[PDB]
């Protein structure tokens, strides 16, 4: 997250911090994700493409810091790795960047729920907040697009959603966005998403409910002027969501 301001978990419960082990024991950071149901985290396929194997993968929930063991969280291990059958990659835009990780404790466990691990709702189908709202995204992602390193506290911005019809501009991202693709950015160009915020949530308030509107999908760079952030507009996706998650 470029800009913003740090946070904790226990102001974004359903954030998922997702970690992948290397051969020789190294983990490192791969992508956020978002809890939709105890047993389900939402991320985007582009951050799992090229390492399909489900046991590769640690899932937190309940974690506040990259590096620190925060007291309430839980860990997981993933059941089963769902990456949509249509994704493909284009100089920017990624297609059907949406991934499912059923989660499981060593016990066997899905989540439980709790004042820092809680679900996120999904929308209803057709059903967006308008053009101009605001609204919220989080990750452990890149300050600066210069930055190698990722910040070590989780941090949070709020951001406007652009409609279909400015994200298509010439000098914003022409025919290269689609309607199953949701744009949000600054009007200041100040703030924003960023490498390593990819599979975390866009959460919008819609009609008095917290909502699970976008998965932070792709972007030019990172809050460049015209060049907002991209979401996988999750309600085009309910109907894969449900039969993935039966
Ligand atoms: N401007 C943004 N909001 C934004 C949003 C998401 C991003 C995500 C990346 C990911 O590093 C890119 C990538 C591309 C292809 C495969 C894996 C990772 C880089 C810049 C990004 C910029």
């Amino acid at each position: 997250i470029i800009g913003g301001e740090f946070t904790t978990i226990e102001n974004q419960p359903w954030f998922a911090a997702i970690y992948r082990r290397h051969r020789g024991g190294s983990v490192t950071y791969v992508c956020g994700g978002s809890l939709i149901s105890p047993c389900w985290v939402i991320s985007a396929t582009h951050c799992f493409i090229d390492y399909p194997k489900k046991e590769d993968y640690i899932v937190y929930l309940g974690r506040s810091r990259l590096n620190s063991n925060t007291q309430g969280e839980m860990k997981f291990e993933v059941e089963n790795l769902i990456l949509h059958k249509d994704y493909s990659a284009d100089t920017l835009a990624h297609h059907n960047d949406i991934a499912l990780l059923k989660i499981r404790s060593k016990e066997g466990r899905c989540a439980q729920p709790s004042r820092t691990i809680q679900t996120i709702a999904l929308p209803s189908m057709y059903n967006d907040p308008q053009f101009g709202t605001s609204c919220e995204i989080t990750g452990f992602g890149k300050e600066q697009s210069t930055d190698y390193l990722y910040p070590e506290q989780l941090k949070m911005t709020v951001v406007k959603l652009i409609s279909h019809r400015e994200c298509q501009q010439p000098h914003y991202y022409g025919s290269e966005v689609t309607t199953k693709m949701l744009c949000a950015a600054d009007p200041q160009w100040k703030t924003d998403s960023c490498q390593g915020d990819s599979g975390g949530p866009l959460v919008c308030s819609l009609q008095g409910r917290m909502t699970l509107t976008g998965i932070v999908s792709w972007g030019r760079g990172c809050a460049l002027k015209d060049k907002p952030g991209v979401y996988t507009r999750v309600s085009h996706f309910l109907p894969w969501i449900r039969s993935h998650t039966k």
